[PDB]
């Protein structure tokens, strides 16, 4: 996908979580993040088309999306084990994570 | 690209560390390892194909490459600061995470 | 070697860390923590010794620890980049990856 699409299905998504009124809803909003997350992986940002791909900026580009995959991860497993509202806290927290890769890259 | 091919790529290159001449083809060669690994994130196997994306069996699946470019990426950090035979070594007990996941889906 | 000594230099870094004034001062810390990170994460800990290795709670245990592994990853990113009071931050910011892990299986 465009890495443009990648980041509205996180941020729709993310959305979708601070509203949503079961388990079920998170779970299904966690798993098409971790799509997208795991998609934007390779996707090269217009602020780095000059930067080589194993340079150190696309090195900590890429492992930013490795972070939140694992951070969804977590967060799915809450969702799967019928937590909502611990599920919905992990969800807000790797806001931490998109910030981090947006101050540097975006 | 193919999943097939992913692997031919993890393979190829844990030989070219093994012979590695110095830091930089042992990190040319982990780049193009954890590459490999996120193109496999969301391919589906031959053996998970009957199978739910949302079922245990491909959560297995994806979060095995999840850890492998971990164990990378923590080569890489070796590799980087010149200690190659590290780095070397790292690769090398990286082979039981392949291991463990071949034993289950391959 | 095992877990106990592993979390000792993890704890003791994270207070160099702190008390930390230079950017090379921070990444020694985070490379003895990335070290000790290595060397434990596969480790069966004292509580989980009766399961197995890939039971739910090996794989919770080995997630989270890889969660750290990232978090300490990213800190180092920054340490090299020179930012020294966010790579500062961010070992604060891992503390509850450690509360996480230990309020489950310590
Ligand atoms: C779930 C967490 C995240 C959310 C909610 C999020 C949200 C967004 C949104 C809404 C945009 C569009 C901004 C615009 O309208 O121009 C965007 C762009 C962008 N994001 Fe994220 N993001 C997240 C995580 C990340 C991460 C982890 C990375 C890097 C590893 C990243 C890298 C970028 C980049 C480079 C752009 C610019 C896209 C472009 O200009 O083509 N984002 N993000
Ligand atoms: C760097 C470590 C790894 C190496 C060197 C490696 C190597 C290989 C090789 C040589 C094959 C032979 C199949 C062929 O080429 O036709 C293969 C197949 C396969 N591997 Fe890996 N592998 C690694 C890691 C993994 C991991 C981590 C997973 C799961 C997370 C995995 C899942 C599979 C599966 C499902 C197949 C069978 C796919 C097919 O035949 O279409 N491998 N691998
Ligand atoms: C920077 C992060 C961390 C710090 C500073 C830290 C610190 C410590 C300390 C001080 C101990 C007690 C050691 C002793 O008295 O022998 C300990 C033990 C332990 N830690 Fe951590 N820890 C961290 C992260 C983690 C993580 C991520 C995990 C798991 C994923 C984990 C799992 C454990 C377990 C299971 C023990 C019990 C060991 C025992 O008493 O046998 N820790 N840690
Ligand atoms: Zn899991
Ligand atoms: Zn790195």
């Amino acid at each position: 996908a465009d890495l443009e699409d990648n980041m509205e299905t996180l941020n729709d998504n993310l959305k979708v979580i601070e509203k949503a009124d079961n388990a079920a809803q998170v779970k299904d909003a966690l798993t098409k993040m971790a799509a997208a997350a795991a998609d934007a992986w390779s996707a090269t940002p217009p602020k780095l088309e000059d930067k080589s791909p194993d340079s150190p900026e696309m090195h900590d580009f890429r492992h930013g999306f490795w972070i939140l995959i694992g951070q969804i991860h977590a967060a799915l497993h809450l969702a799967n084990e019928g937590k909502v509202k611990e599920a919905q806290a992990a969800a807000e927290q790797l806001k931490t994570t998109c910030n981090a890769c947006h101050q540097k890259y975006r």
